[PDB]
């Protein structure tokens, strides 16, 4: 459909430029080795608060979205799929497609493989990074199933312990 | 290659395999969610094999037996694809997607580049090939979170395998 999202995640000015080259102030940037954490406001309908942690070695996203009153969505983590790279002042996302609904203790779900699928038959990605991100998720599903399909556990056991405002 | 087809018939105990080479078969065995094969082989590794399909998962598990300087763990080997029941003759159309589970240990997913290039090449359609997909990460899902064991988690959803042993 459209081609790969693409972000940049400013550490020197704390600012977000989204994938429509919106520029989103952030109120909070906290880099570990192995991930960069986000907290930011957000002007969407559904949500105010955002936060997310990129993970570059594990080429997920993970969010938590600060759902307005009576719009809470049915999932503790979503996680997007695709490639997160890290710079010392300047991080970068690129979505391939791909994103896991995770409920805690129950059961993750793959969302959108139709998309990737699409992209791959229209060339706005190739063979080898449409296989990756095929790849990057089932790594995930896999580690989340071992450990009770919950996403910050089977981090933790990796090593690569993420951590939230709630 | 176009999707590999099977045949599993049942009357005259035959599996007619991706060639439509006729191999004779030893046992075959009906159940409500799947079709229990045992057969000899002539294969390099091994000299005969046990498989299950499962066609409400769209997977089909296999182990082998193999020849004396040539034996591995008994791994599953698990190919998804589209398995249809029959009265008499079952069909199985393979979806390039396959996995080694190693029990206790991990499930290693394979031939995803295989289902790419279907797929762009029009072998077949992106329902299908979604399918194939959502076949694997369902399998791997509930594998993992049965400690690496494909018959554990079979087992726990009410399709129980058994190999003969």
């Amino acid at each position: 459909i459209h081609p790969p999202k693409v972000e940049y995640f400013d550490l020197r000015d704390h600012t977000n430029t989204d994938p429509k080259g919106f520029v989103r102030h952030v109120d909070h940037y906290r880099v570990e080795p192995w991930g960069l954490y986000m907290a930011r406001t957000s002007d969407h309908p559904q949500f105010h608060y955002l936060e997310s942690w990129l993970l570059p070695d594990l080429g997920l996203r993970a969010s938590i979205f600060h759902y307005h009153p009576y719009h809470q969505r049915d999932q503790d983590h979503y996680v997007d799929i695709g490639t997160f790279t890290r710079g010392d002042d300047v991080w970068k996302s690129e979505d391939h497609y791909l994103d896991l609904v995770v409920r805690t203790g129950r059961d993750t779900e793959l969302l959108d493989v139709d998309e990737l699928m699409e992209a791959h038959t229209t060339g706005l990605l190739d063979t080898a990074t449409a296989e990756q991100a095929i790849l990057t998720a089932t790594t995930a599903i896999d580690g989340i199933a071992a450990h009770g399909h919950d996403l910050g556990r089977w981090l933790a056991s990796i090593g690569m312990p993420i951590d939230w405002r709630g």
